[PDB]
């Protein structure tokens, strides 16, 4: 298989054309999305909303939460279409996520674009390297690396032949997925039922209806029923209920450090109840930099922080929000950065596509955000060089943020925002060694981060000192825009278990292998000749 | 890339030069001690715990002497072990895999009467079961476990210009734990050396009752080259050692081999510590099970008998993999027990180091003949078991147990799911024509779920069992014994309640030791920020 390619959506193109008649669809309506469990579409009492997040009187989609009782259902239902589903051939279940990333590629392109564009506020180029690209790539290179999996098997030595029989996790597996990639939400959930699992998937309220759309996409591409359960779920509600099954047999989570603890102390209480160890994988996002010394192109620093700290509103666990500077290159970098902010165009994605990035995804982000820049308007040692605006009366709108510490390790260089925030450390060119120190030991992540620099014995030592900084690292890049088969995406320290989701191995997470021997002559004596 | 084999498993015949190694070995130890310090980096530490490991078969003979490291002690292996780690995570792969390739090559040849003799004298073992264990597992776990690290990294992404990718596959970040059990000397030189090789640091717990030959493994390490502070020699009692490791913000791993228990608590501990810790900790674990050997009425009699005769009893029965539960049809019961019962009459049990001719010999200590013989007991007040052969022990020289086969009316009895790890299979006979009904029995009775056979000939019986036994067995034979995998050919392990199932043996095992990190570099200018659509 090959990456999907990026479209360009120039004017009078189909795909712009096609996208534009999608929003078009989309403008006016609120879908009613019901919970999803065999093929019976079940409403509950609690009902919710998901709202667009530039136009929020806007809802686009209705749907309900789970509740215990429905979410035991579906785990027992799920249960009982297991076995069958983990005894077809890796191929027969990779023909269906190949079907569904055909139809992703093709006619449903533009609706799961335009749906992540409403209801998560994305532009056109963030839908297209998302709800497109990234989960037609991750359907696509995961049906491959699974299919030669099969074929990794061990030796043989007559009169014995061995077999590796890869079966999938016995019990179900509890996918929970974030808001900010509708990729995500269908790779957690989509990785382990192609090893044979079933699944019980809990979208991001806030992405409900790009995440239901991939649903429906691999319910037509021929997912059989109660393989995946399509669950939303008030979060505490649905953690406790699924650590609650004696069948739980893993977790697929993307979201934040305290939730996935949370989670790993829920099993660990209950590990006497489960028949088997459940296995926990999380994406925990991070605190990514930008370390530039002082031969760096000035003009791929600015182009590439700036996308990096701001495109979807800096909400990526890989977003860039600490940019380290030498004091010899700030005059060229802050005269840049402050000249090109002031052309960021913030506004509605869907009407004009002149936009760099939108309004953050809910009234809880803005909040978090505005207590940052009220902060960033406190401290000593901050100034705001640019932006700190912010309105919620239309949208969920925050400008792009650019803020100077004098401390390299002030609070706003530790803590994770996920807003349109990038903070900026001016260090003294003498000082470099020290501060890449500093780059490593200031935060508790190590997802992203990019050095750069023109000098060849820099980025080799840059290389070494950050080995455990970064488990993406870039090198005259952004830290942003990993690409499934060429940067497999995580990392350790707080950032989560660090399984490489968009490389070969992930899927290793989500099988239980089973080694057969067949021996094909009789066993003779048990005594041993030296025993005569 | 790299060309390894398994071991030759060497015969050991009379006059041929191994059998001669090994007596001059085995006559070397017959009335030795050895002291065995902690090792620090490069120095013998010694304690007030004084410890000592006792010939299982002959417990008035101390082999070892040895001490366990305190909290002290343990914490300053810790922080040397990570001062050194750097270094040896950005080694090259092949030069860690070198070391490892040179002390495979030593116990294949002037180092394996030693480690045999060790493994025979200070846990119990007869020749082969030395064999197959102190050398040919072990010696194919690290060439096979150094074949497979060279050859990952050679698993590298896709590039695209303007760009380079690239995968670095770093050791874990801190330490790792390695806790070992008695009964394989190879398993503790894997749940050390695996992690060592991919680039990290270790903290070695070996087993009280394996300490000679665990210590002996560990000089050839050091030897070969491994560097000070890599994998450090802390013996260390299990509780102490399991709190001062799970309480270090640098635990990035624990390896584990020993009882359900044990592994829960630690999960426990460490779940308990998670806000201390720089990362995730990566908790590998097998745990054991109750293994079956299923007989169809097809089967192969010569076979059940003398498979199941190996798997029950060799070792006695002190194997992860041994078979316990026999299950058996009406019709083929009297031919199988039958030659059972005669068999079992001429197994040998006693001095495996004086008498060659030994099958097996006494189990490892006093707290596993108690356990034994509070088992026997049972057999002898249950109304659902009855005792066919053997039942008897004597603790007055060794820790002997007689090779025992009980009988089972009930196929739920207690002694039907509990692991005993002594030479005690149970039988339970059904009727021919409820072979499905039984084959559920077998899938559903225990909570455990690593080794099984099924015996028989009907390839459409056989295909049959296979699927409904699926997740009964990580490890399945069709017509050969339970135990015995070979690494490369049978990567072991298994689900259920027997652990989290990560095959050592196989290719991927070495992923749990591993955090990848990808580089791209990019040899272009980016060009603007804007996007041509936006236009
Ligand atoms: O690198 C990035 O920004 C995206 C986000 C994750 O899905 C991984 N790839
Ligand atoms: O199958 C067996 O009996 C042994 C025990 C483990 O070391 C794996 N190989």
């Amino acid at each position: 298989v090959a990456n999907e390619p990026i479209l360009a959506f120039s004017q009078g193109s189909p795909e712009r054309d096609a996208l534009q008649k999608a929003l078009k669809d989309l403008k006016g309506q609120t879908e009613a999305i019901p919970c999803v469990v065999g093929d019976e579409e079940v409403w509950t009492s609690d009902i919710q909303y998901q709202l667009s997040p530039f136009n929020h009187a806007h809802k686009v989609a209705k749907f309900c939460y789970a509740d215990k009782a429905l979410l035991n259902r579906a785990i027992d239902a799920a249960l009982a279409a297991r076995k069958e589903w983990d005894l077809k051939p890796m191929a027969d279940r990779a023909q269906v996520f190949l079907k569904a990333a055909d139809m992703l590629s093709g006619p449903r392109r533009a609706e799961v674009l335009a749906k992540t564009m409403v209801g998560q506020g994305k532009t056109v180029i963030q839908a297209e390297i998302d709800a497109a690209a990234e989960l037609i790539d991750f359907f696509r290179f995961n049906a491959k690396f699974a299919v030669e999996l099969e074929g990794e098997q061990p030796i043989s030595v007559p009169p014995s032949t061995n077999h590796t029989v890869y079966r999938g996790l016995e019990g179900f597996v509890a996918a929970i997925s974030p808001f900010n990639f509708t990729a995500i939400g269908g790779n957690l959930a989509g990785a382990p039922a192609l090893m044979g699992n079933v699944v019980l998937w809990k979208p991001s309220d806030t992405a409900m209806l790009a995440s239901y759309a991939v649903y429906r996409i691999l319910r037509e591409a021929g997912l059989p029923p109660n393989i995946i359960q399509f669950v939303p779920a008030d979060g505490p509600t649905f953690g406790d209920t699924v650590t609650s099954s004696e069948h739980l047999c893993g977790i697929n989570f993307t979201g934040s450090v305290p939730t996935f603890k949370h989670l790993w102390r829920q099993v660990a209480q209950n590990l006497d109840r489960f028949r088997t160890f459940p296995r926990l994988a999380g994406e925990c996002g991070g605190k990514n930099f930008h370390f530039v010394h002082s031969s760096a192109d000035v003009d791929s620093v600015v182009s590439g922080t700036l996308r990096s700290a701001f495109e979807y509103g800096g909400q990526k666990c890989s977003a860039c929000s600490r940019l380290y500077v030498p004091k010899s290159l700030w005059p060229q970098i802050k005269g840049r950065l402050l000249e090109e902010h002031s052309r960021i165009k913030v506004g509605d994605p869907a009407e004009d596509f002149g936009t760099f990035f939108s309004a953050v995804i809910d009234a809880k982000a803005f909040a978090r955000i505005k207590k940052w820049l009220e902060h960033a308007r406190s401290s000593p040692s901050l100034s705001i060089l640019a932006g700190g605006q912010c309105n919620e009366s239309v949208g969920y709108y925050v400008e792009p943020c650019i803020i100077e510490s004098k401390d390299p390790q002030e609070p706003i260089m530790k803590e994770e925002i996920f807003g349109p925030v990038l903070t900026v450390y001016v260090y003294p060119d003498d000082k470099y060694r020290e501060t890449l120190k500093l780059v490593d030991s200031t935060t508790s992540y190590g997802l992203t981060g990019a050095v750069f620099a023109q000098d060849k014995a820099i980025v080799q030592e840059a290389t070494r000192m950050l080995r455990n900084a970064a488990g993406n690292f870039y090198i005259n890049d952004k830290s942003t825009g990993s690409v499934v088969g060429q940067q497999p995406f995580g990392g350790a320290r707080a950032s989560g278990t660090n399984d490489k989701p968009g490389g070969p191995h992930y899927i290793l997470r989500w099988t239980s292998p089973q080694v057969i021997k067949e021996t094909h002559k009789p066993l003779g004596d048990w005594r041993y000749s030296y025993m005569q």
